[PDB]
């Protein structure tokens, strides 16, 4: 295979994973691909990649490059197979990030509403079955999903964008408005579930320390 380089931003301490989410995004790429490659930090707008000794900077460019040179059969195809996978989460970091640097602490039911509403939304999606779902047993469509993560079975695309997106909202709201994701929204969980199970996950993850550093001079309320 490739030469690759990917350049991540760097944590506190100058060498550790900061928080990122679209470094990680790509670290999780290049993780599922089943390509070598090493990752530097930079305590420098990352991420960046050399890839056979060519700076590549654009992300979106990155995304459809990798995807389209490391193809089947050497390597897995990682696109997801229904478009609403992607559409799916859209607005949800958008709202906790209004939720997040909202200072008007009489406001804050109001924005965690919003922050909910899309929550729902993810839920919503990930109860219901997707057209290939099929018990095995029964040969019915399942009443309520039971697929891994966004798409079907397998890490697609779809998670290496919202997963680090999820991860940031849980800590930060966690940290900084005591929220947790309703134990309601059980479709939402159970995709967690198996997100934290895995470690192209979980392992591309900063500390959550630098999650709560990014935020900590936005979410204190005055
Ligand atoms: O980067 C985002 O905020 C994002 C945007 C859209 S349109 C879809 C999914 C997303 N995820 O997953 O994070």
């Amino acid at each position: 295979d490739p030469e690759i380089e990917l350049f991540v931003k760097a944590g506190s301490d100058g060498e550790s994973i900061g928080n990122c989410p679209f470094c990680q995004r790509l670290f999780m790429i290049l993780w599922l691909k089943g390509v070598k490659f090493n990752v530097t930090t930079v305590d420098m707008n990352p991420p960046f990649l050399v890839y056979n000794k060519e700076l590549k900077t654009d992300f979106i460019k990155i995304e459809e490059f990798l995807e389209q040179t490391l193809a089947p059969p050497r390597y897995p195809h990682l696109s997801p197979k229904y478009k609403e996978s992607f559409d799916v989460g859209c607005n949800l970091f958008a709202k906790f990030s209004a939720y997040i640097k909202n200072t008007q602490k009489e406001a804050n039911k109001n924005f965690e509403k919003s922050l909910l509403k899309e929550f729902k939304r993810l839920d919503d999606y990930l109860n219901t079955p997707l057209l290939d779902e099929i018990d095995p047993d029964s040969a019915e469509e399942p009443p309520v999903s039971r697929r891994l993560f966004l798409d079907g079975d397998q890490l697609t695309l779809a998670d290496c964008s919202l997963l680090p997106k999820l991860n940031i909202i849980k800590v930060a709201a966690k940290k900084y408005r005591d929220f947790d994701i309703p134990a309601e929204f059980s479709g939402v969980w159970r995709y967690l579930h198996n997100a934290y199970a895995r470690e192209e996950f979980t392992h591309t993850c900063p500390e959550d320390k630098e999650i709560e550093n990014t935020y900590a001079n936005v979410a204190k309320q005055k």
